[PDB]
């Protein structure tokens, strides 16, 4: 039951939250290997991507290890740049997305409690990708 | 109450457990940040470098950020030696430890529970760096 694996040894899968651009996780840790109170998911998101920004009721535990994206914060207003050994609590409720330009691309860890209810858009539409077209989030951009 | 940190500002202290060497942690994500179920410590070991082989009530999730290091494992009666990218998952009870020698240092991420039970030593002394004298200890390293 001790598990050891390297982390080109566990499949990058696309995301599945709708709305999400260029974002792939490796579950490097996860409850089949009998985690059963938190687990370890590797994320990337690769050039010109984005996730919905979301909120909820179970925090977030990051470290960025390579590359850079901004972290879109839309109760602050904005979206802080962050880069290689850089480490994020986001508490539960806490408005949060992702997105890399151009040119950038992220890997990061995230921990995250087993338990995890649905999350909730900031951005409510049909079309789950319509948020990068919405002034609300492109004024968070710049 | 969303921290953002980048590793270097977090204070490298000496780890608390005795006997252990050359091996420092810095408290990335904490309680007092208002982490209320899981925590996220880096710890480096310096060359030469070692803690006592032990156990406990609380799983360990890992992942090897740089250099490399060994895995002690009593219970296999060996060593695993462990490099950038891995991610180890110790479950509960699993005895393990973790040394260099000399020319290696390894820094690694350990997600933990906040509720964290006393750890139990493999090999039982008074003096807590009697498990580096060991025949049973060393025969595990070679
Ligand atoms: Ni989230
Ligand atoms: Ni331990």
């Amino acid at each position: 039951m001790m598990k050891r694996v390297h982390r080109t040894d566990v499949k990058a899968e696309i995301v599945r939250e709708p709305g999400a651009k260029e974002t792939t996780h490796r579950k490097l840790i996860d409850t089949p290997d009998g985690a059963d109170r938190f687990v370890l998911t590797e994320f990337e998101v690769s050039p010109n991507g984005s996730t919905p920004p979301h909120f909820h009721e179970w925090e977030h535990e990051i470290y960025v290890l390579e590359g850079s994206m901004g972290l879109v914060l839309p109760d602050q207003g904005r979206t802080e740049e962050v880069g290689p050994g850089e480490a994020i609590f986001i508490p539960r409720g806490e408005p949060h997305g992702f997105v890399t330009g151009p040119g950038q691309t992220c890997r990061f860890l995230v921990v995250a409690p087993c338990e995890r209810p649905p999350v909730r858009n900031v951005f409510l539409s049909e079309d789950p990708y319509e948020y990068t077209q919405m002034p609300e989030y492109t004024s968070l951009l710049e």
